[PDB]
């Protein structure tokens, strides 16, 4: 879980709408049971894609500001962004192998 950014509502501007490379941000919450199953998913992407894709979370208990500004109504939510702009989003838990299908449809 070494290489995952943690964002905040204040970071979030700078780490992700500044950023020109692929971000893949993950909404999530402690109370919610599909953030968790996810969570070592996410630390798998960021250790195989290495240099090509970083992955961040936002706490959106923590951050309520961000997560209304993308539409976003449940979570996990996930948003690739690139350049500073959304790319692609998924919304509900999912496999390794679906993760990874989701990321090549946007390579
Ligand atoms: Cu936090």
């Amino acid at each position: 879980s070494d290489k995952i950014i943690h964002l905040t509502d204040d970071s979030f501007d700078t780490d992700v709408l500044k950023a020109d490379g692929a971000i893949l941000v993950d909404f999530w919450a402690e109370w919610c049971g599909p953030c968790k199953m996810i969570a070592p998913i996410l630390d798998e992407i960021a250790d195989e894609y290495q240099g090509k894709l970083t992955v961040a979370k936002l706490n959106i208990d923590q951050n309520p500001g961000t997560a209304p500004k993308y539409g976003i109504r449940g979570i996990p939510t996930l948003l690739l962004f690139k350049n500073g702009e959304v790319a692609a989003t998924k919304v509900g838990a999912l496999s390794k192998g679906q993760l990874k299908e989701f990321l090549d449809a946007n390579a």
